[PDB]
């Protein structure tokens, strides 16, 4: 049965993990996968989280099945984070959320949902973008088309190119938007641009699909949801896949959600029934632990206070690191100007390096980054900043 | 987009959960989903588990991504449980295990794996069987065929019928076997029958696929794996999906595994690469919590000792309950003889009731069971045994 099977191609991002574990050199600087590191170069578990886990260990009495869509309180809390405490979608019961195994799991159940219950044949994704989007949608049978987005030689959102390419999108097809902290460019549209996109979308008949994996890492919780809420205010239907992996540092606990929005509750319920079917035929119900932690925190005023401050400190350390990065580079005498880095939202640095420069970086200097020239700034720390910059200056 | 979508059909088993939550009557006896209940009618979290969670809360320092196949130690431990501490499959490195979100998640990744990388067009499942098997395999695109298994008017394994129907299975197609505690008949083949099936299988060219969700609930850990090891000893390739939901009572933490076995390590590795691809396009990596708990317990002598005893007490309470069930029935004057119940392995009672009798049970008496006439004996307790039996005697 398995004699003819061929080796699968390695993942451009997740594959870095395996490359790293095979390298014996001690001074390896890992700036690949987008995980947050503190000043000591460790990706720690939040205090609010530890406190919640303490509470769960003491108050949890059963481990019984969670119900297809997961913890109800968890879903309600996520809707408020996404649409605002007094949103119309929430009041008119137009939204239904399913707890899922991470944001990726959400993209998968959405894709399966779309493929079997809708006439969507193709999904539109940006370029530059996130590799996993194409894999996920192609595996569900949907065709993936790319739209223009980044202005390389200027380092800004090529808004005219964005609309010109999107003119190709027909009514009925899906358009994938990054909520905030665009992976990998870090450049997001402004509120006015979001509004333009929203009106153009409603008018053109596209089914919007938001991938929200970095809420709170750009400006803040509420501000980062601005674009989404703009679309939510004009749209009748939409899908939003969110993740709590990064803003709660619950990476391996696979905590995410998939929210469906329809014209009314009758439609959303009828639709959600089919999304539950897609889920039940996959993993049945979702892992409780991570979601319980989030609900506990999000539901306790004291805990939420600690958590938001921790989120603030993470965003602040990254902002400090990129400003320090640019500085140490000029300090080391980099021939190219990387000041544009400071305008990027999120955890990454994108735009300066080529496929070969990053290859040389890992080979000669043991610095690991993605082949697209994307570096995880959150992996940068005061102690690795100098060696890291010396490596980069030698490769420019 | 979502106007034409139709309401999905409810799940025959998981749907019971929703039926129950809508019934306001106080004396509802839930004997539907196969979850263990103690004397007090609660499905509690094991002490060994609580101890492990305590240890994790204190020793866990990061929540960083788990790697596609999950916790290595967890996989190794599961291989020993399944194939025995000194198995050849383990020594010759012929087996590769991936941590998955429950046993259902394992069946799904196996189905996706098969559909895209193999020429398997159909999977053979028993009748009576577990409804989810058909859903899972059909959603991956594979066709599901059923084979004879149970002798209703005798309450035994119809072994001749089993082989006669399986003669229809061609070389290349999958045959699904329940490791032990056959859901729902509770009747498993004997070691000699397992051996016959093993030889017939190798000779006929079927790819065996074991669903191991109740190890330890029939006779014991080692004894329950006898059939599997018989096949493992004669087979070159095989797949085994196991669950820790029941034997560890970690239901909502989604703890399972998918193990692939090939002729040698070269083949199994090449094959596993594609299974990792199927996983990465689904949920990326699995939830850490539940698997960590199992690895902690399974890896600590003291903890394992406590855990095995708890598993023993669960099996013993269920055995006591079915003997008490049969007795109270005759005590109440049931016209039909249900003594065959005592020969059933696992958590269920199957064979006495009809679709209408169970319907009347939930309607008139508020007793919930699956429409197939399958009752969760583990849900039976000294306090609900009497009312439960009175309901049944009134419906016979
Ligand atoms: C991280 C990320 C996700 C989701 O990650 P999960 O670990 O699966 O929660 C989705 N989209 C983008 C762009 C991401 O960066
Ligand atoms: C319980 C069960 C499974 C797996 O359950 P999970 O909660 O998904 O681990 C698989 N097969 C059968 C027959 C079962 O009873």
């Amino acid at each position: 049965m398995f004699e003819n099977i061929t080796t699968a191609p390695a993942d451009p991002i997740l594959g870095l993990a395996d490359l790293l574990r095979a390298d014996e050199r001690p001074g390896k600087i890992d700036l690949g996968m987008g995980v947050y590191n503190d000043e000591t170069g460790k990706t720690p578990v939040l205090t609010s989280v530890k406190k919640a886990e303490q509470y769960l260990l003491e108050n949890e009495t059963t481990k019984n099945y969670l119900g297809i869509d997961g913890i109800p309180e968890f879903g309600r809390c996520t809707q408020e984070l996404l649409f605002g405490k007094g949103s119309a979608l929430i009041n008119d019961k137009r939204a239904r959320t399913a707890q899922t195994p991470g944001g990726t799991g959400a993209l998968r159940v959405a894709a399966d949902f779309l493929a079997k219950n809708t006439s969507v044949r193709r999904v539109w994704v940006s370029n530059p973008g996130w590799p996993t989007h194409k894999s996920v949608f192609n595996s569900a049978g949907l065709e993936v088309r790319e739209y223009a987005y980044y202005d390389a030689e200027n380092h800004t959102l090529d808004f005219d190119a964005l609309i010109n390419s999107l003119n190709e999108a027909q009514a009925g097809d899906v358009v994938l938007f990054h909520g905030c902290c665009h992976n990998p460019t870090g450049i997001d549209p402004t509120l006015e641009q979001w509004q333009t996109l929203a009106q153009l979308s409603v008018e053109k008949g596209w089914l919007p699909l938001f991938d929200f994996a970095y809420q709170g890492f750009a400006r803040g919780l509420e501000e980062d949801a601005e674009g989404l809420r703009a679309f939510a205010a004009m749209h009748k239907e939409l899908i939003v896949a969110s993740s709590y992996s990064k803003n709660f540092g619950l990476y391996n606990e696979r905590v995410g959600t998939c929210t469906l929005v329809a014209a009314d509750s009758e439609t959303v319920d009828r639709a959600f029934s089919q999304m539950k079917a897609a889920i039940r035929v996959n993993y049945s119900s979702p892992p409780a632990h991570g979601a319980s932690v989030v609900a506990t925190i999000l539901g306790n005023d004291a805990l939420r206070a600690i958590w938001e401050q921790e989120l603030t400190d993470m965003r602040q350390r990254i902002q400090r690191m990129r400003q320090l990065f640019v500085n140490t580079l000029q300090e080391k005498g980099a021939n190219r100007d990387f000041s544009f880095t400071i305008k990027q939202n999120g955890m990454f640095f994108f735009g300066g390096l080529t496929k070969e420069q990053v290859l040389r970086l890992r080979e000669e200097f043991g610095v690991y980054a993605v082949a697209s020239g994307r570096l995880n700034v959150a992996g940068m720390t005061p102690d690795n900043l100098a060696p890291l910059c010396e490596a980069i200056v030698a490769v420019l």
